[PDB]
């Protein structure tokens, strides 16, 4: 049957790291159940263009009034009801993703299942920041290999790229090794990046501008290491344009960046139609966003490990009742309907900076 | 939750037209409900490569033994369980589409709804067989324009292609008009086909070889009328390749031709990501296949009218209880869970020529 | 010499039209003068992605703290000081354009002059909203052709795009005519749009998605009318990519959309280097924004008439003291240093809904 | 306010090297201030096509009569007033550059500041001619590294290219190394030049014909070392064509070759829009041309070191009162309005070969 959205809560938490992270949550209420999603926009536009102030104003002044009191067949119908508005994909994702969760819960079905996934565990990789030197890089890679991670990602920058990769590959000839180039490079750097080619990296992530596809296509002609797109893939048509232009051969898929689960599955399927893999990117999520991420990751073209590593690595204590812990580089799918996780409302209350409720 | 496929029936019916039609039906039984799908393969390989003998042998010898007694999370898991066998998409489709109907019925949800569609009625046109002359044409058409059909499609061939179009076009200056060039052409006939350009056809359907993309891409360069592909797109990756090549601007999407609903959604999404619309093809289906088609057609990129006209055009009596009649070129979505239609078993029995039941 | 930004005011005004208009103003104070700029972002993201809530939060929380109490050589140094934050160009523009006005006023020089322009008046056209029919069209147009406006622009959509053009065109055979296809199209509608070709439109503005370059490049190949980009060019590098791709032959340059005057000059120069003209877009601005626009428009590659029509078309009373009225489709450059216009503070106060002052 | 050009002097100096250099100067007088620029054309057309005799005849018989007694808003207005005439960009640059200097001085603003630069020092590189052998090459590279230069440029020729580069890179694995190929090569040399690739040169400067872009584009396909354009980039549209054709990835920008500061900033911005760097080329300038060069170089896309090394390296004594001396590879911006340097009129008088004055 159709679901009616009767109430929405916005809860902004300040969650202690293992300083603090601002965690915006939307809770949608209907049919005796609730849907929960997590915003990935920041106070300031650093990763991408959206902000908490812009996104929450858009929710409370536009998206919520458009859906509160309305009745919907499915989450696609919810998304459609927004629709006129340009960009703001992470703000949209809050509504859409909470809608997926609520809809799945009206049916009693896990979320990944309704999206078409049937994996019971997903492979997780680890991300290493820049270390002081090579032997420090390798010691930390050695640790993470021992813990069972199935992909190693090295943060790199101009002046520190070929060296950490070379040292790592020498110590670990067979591991799956990638790098995060963090848009710090230009086309003048093609010769330096081409020096990575002999180390058989699975991909180099978004080396050039964050919103670019065209120069990335030129760079992919100059080097043999595959390029992975991140910030410049915000929709299925972006994904199509990227792959067709040869901007990259791999996509870091972040569910909120592209506007939610429906569009993410579209990105995943467009990639697959090109025979290109996707993998799940991370954004320091509380267990709400991590759980949505894990369910999305159960889809078959998530063929490279994702950044949905153990929650305890991030938080002294998480916003949900359930532990999300990876073992030997496998994260289990949290059991239950929708996301299969549940807010700890009293713990949440201790870290609430602001909350509000809205009705029709 | 999960569903166990306990039994499967293959029922073959023959329906006289309005020459005739063999309807191979698959009924899957599980969890106190059933899913039904209809085969679109022919006795002989005239429209494409599959045959009824080949497909039923594949079902009973391979596909059904792979699923009977097994428990599945979703229809995707059912498809996954069939294995790496090559081609035979219509055969696959029988199992896959029956599994979608069964799954949706265990949830109590309409099929379209679970595939992401939220249209409540779909626009439909008609395709008319080959016409004896440039007045009879203008008249059999007239009968369908009087019924409010939203697109008129004419079969063509040389040298009966061009005059009909200028015929119908001047005698119906404003109608949406298209042709199904019926692979009765090679690149040689490209000059004959450019003649159709002035008559604002929405598209020319599959003018060249049924298995071709490359020559179509060449032909599209030489004429202004958009090309629509049917036979040559049997998967989401074929769709990607066709569109990347510029083989067509439009895809006729037949659910069973591409191996079922999930792959159809993928085709639908790949097309939308290239900015290409789809529309729903017809294979002279009984109400089972027609109902499956209507639900698929509720998805947003079905932006052109489909071949899903009124059942009463085809049969004096259909295999289901519910009518499927369009009015003013709009087909409503039949209410109820899954397909929203129901075998008329008593009538079915009178036209059955074969039946069999399979169990674990 | 150098200038110290000592204070900043954000003043939000609402102006009824001739539905309504929120004018966010930024006033920068330094060296005994002030610079004023106007925000072109909307309450809700309808034309593009920025919102007023998002932008003002970014100003007061990030941009203003970066500049207040600081000393700068030029407006470029001001922009540089804002940091690496992503997107939010209209927000940036408020600071940047205010800094240009302030800087030019410390020198006593007109703004246009410092940007390299030496035109003394600029050619202007008008853009007309959507028209109720093929006689009313020919008439609201007539009123503007009687005023000597040098280009007529019509909003369009399907299926009200083609008849208006042949309409107006035969009823005004010789006028410069264009359409703003209002991203109400996808590549599917490419056939509808080629119909416009015979009617010597100077261009078709942004027919496809607001963030697209690639599909526009494909569309441009299929029609003879030049394409003009608006929404899809937000920087000089976007302009380079668009033109290298063949996404358009014309750019509608909106100063605030690309992040201000210096970047606008760069866009202007990239376009000229490809042999592509620019023209000045409109965002329903008060006399502050309209005056900024007129000065930018004095640059040599503004070779097509802009949307900078007479202020009296929009407001019964403007926020500045000076009139900005065109005659015979020529807008003169308002005299004085910087923008050459001056807030009417008494009148401004009557329509102010918010104000704030920020200091070091 | 506007400036009026009341008088012009042409002074031709023969300046003793540290034999002699002919230094043509233009001095423009107006508004109680003066602007000074230096011609870079030679007695004979060796570097490019212009000559002193042609250029001075064009100044005195055409450009000066066109501007003397006229009133101008800015330097762009001055340039515009010439305009009809073809090529002769260095002759034009004399007027335009003197106009920049005079205009800046009417305002009391440094020249780089009005062009948008805000660097207070610019990085300088060194140029080495062909040495006898490898150990002589390396000894001189060793010296210049020790002095602090931030780029080493080696002159190379057929028969002496791979050897000096190989020797240098062995001794200096990390320095920024480039070569000047001086149009001495042909496409038959692609294999020899490709042997430079393993030494990670920042670029090879103009290896093929001086006025070519097309063959340079073919050569850039055959080797991985970036090509730098010099003589074949004489305008922003040349720069656009070069980068778009893939003729090169770097531009040696010489202000007079392209026609002066306005067009140079256009070249700089067009490059930037491609994400390609520029750097400041040199032409053995007296302190007048070196000072103009240093101010131009303050712009942000001058991201590689320029040939604006110490004046004392060139001249026993310079034409200006101010010392232009680089320390540790950084040249300070000369302080004051316009160029921030001042002719030593009595020293100038001792080396004057010819002078003349012109009025309206």
């Amino acid at each position: 049957r159709m679901f009616k959205i009767e109430a929405a809560e916005i809860v902004v938490a300040r969650l202690p790291l293992k300083t603090h992270k601002v965690v915006p949550l939307l809770i949608l209420h209907g049919e005796g159940v609730q849907g929960v999603a997590e915003g990935t926009m920041e106070a300031r536009p650093m990763y991408r263009e959206e902000t908490i102030a812009g996104a929450l104003d858009l929710l409370r002044g536009t998206f919520l009034p458009a859906i509160l009191g309305q009745t919907f067949a499915n989450p696609e119908a919810v998304s459609d009801a927004l629709g006129s508005y340009r960009g703001n994909r992470m703000a949209r994702a809050m509504v859409e993703m909470a809608a997926w969760d609520l809809w799945a819960r009206t049916l009693g079905v896990p979320l990944g299942t309704l999206l078409g996934g049937h994996k019971e565990q997903v492979e997780v990789g680890v991300s290493l920041g820049i270390q002081a030197d090579c032997q420090a890089t390798v010691d930390l890679v050695r640790r993470h290999v021992e813990q069972g991670y199935r992909r190693i990602k090295l943060k790199i920058k101009p002046g520190w790229d070929v060296q950490p990769v070379r040292c790592t590959r020498e110590a670990f000839p067979d591991i799956r090794l990638t790098v995060d180039a963090n848009s710090a490079y230009t086309l003048a750097d093609a010769g330096r990046l081409r020096q990575l080619d002999e180390y058989d990296l699975t991909y180099i992530e978004q080396p050039l501008a964050w919103d670019d596809l065209v120069d990335h296509a030129e760079l992919a002609r100059r080097i043999r290491t595959p390029l992975c797109l991140d910030e410049s893939v915000a929709s299925a048509s972006d994904a199509r344009k990227a792959l067709a232009l040869g901007a990259g051969g791999v996509i870091n898929l972040k569910v909120a960046r592209v506007g939610g689960h429906a569009e993410s599955r579209r990105v995943h399927d467009v990639a697959q139609s090109f025979g290109a893999p996707v993998w799940c990117g991370g954004m320091l999520e509380s267990g709400i966003g991590r759980a949505h991420n894990i369910h999305l990751s159960t889809l078959s073209n998530f063929r490279l490990p994702g950044d949905t590593s153990s929650a305890s690595r991030y938080w002294e204590r998480d916003l949900i009742q359930e532990p999300l812990e990876a073992v030997d580089g496998l994260m289990p799918v949290p059991q239950g309907p929708g996301t299969g996780v549940t807010l700890d409302r009293e713990f949440l209350a201790t870290v609430t900076e602001a909350q509000e409720e809205h009705r029709a």
